[PDB]
């Protein structure tokens, strides 16, 4: 499913992400826009053989099991296919784990390079939250 901006904002807010670990909703929506373009089914393979999955592009090396990334941990105890779902619950639950891991949202390359230090409020502008 390809979410609308405001639609994803509301689903994320409903899932407890607004100000989670201090990150405003604007950050989460900006991250998703640049990681998957709001597409739950996005997947991208990395040079190390790991694959990123879903709306927030969660990596198979540490967070989920895809049956093909040797030596991987499944810190979120979930198959990576669960992350491609129209219901964002699994992606949100795993993300909360990632962001509490130490580096915060710098764990997402697109966030660091394209969202960090920008007016993220613009991402939630005009939405009925
Ligand atoms: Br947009
Ligand atoms: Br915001
Ligand atoms: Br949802
Ligand atoms: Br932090």
């Amino acid at each position: 499913k390809v979410f609308g901006r405001c639609e994803l904002a509301a689903a994320m807010k409903r899932h407890g992400l607004d100000n989670y670990r201090g990150y405003s909703l604007g950050n989460w929506v900006c991250a998703a826009k640049f990681e998957s373009n709001f597409n739950t089914q996005a997947t991208n393979r990395n040079t190390d053989g790991s694959t990123d999955y879903g709306i927030l592009q969660i990596n198979s090396r540490w967070w989920c099991n895809d049956g093909r990334t040797p030596g991987s941990r499944n810190l979120c105890n979930i198959p990576c296919s669960a992350l491609l779902s129209s219901d964002i619950t699994a992606s949100v639950n795993c993300a909360k784990k990632i962001v509490s891991d130490g580096n915060g949202m710098n764990a997402w390359v697109a966030w660091r390079n394209r969202c960090k230090g920008t007016d993220v409020q613009a991402w939630i502008r005009g939405c009925r939250l």
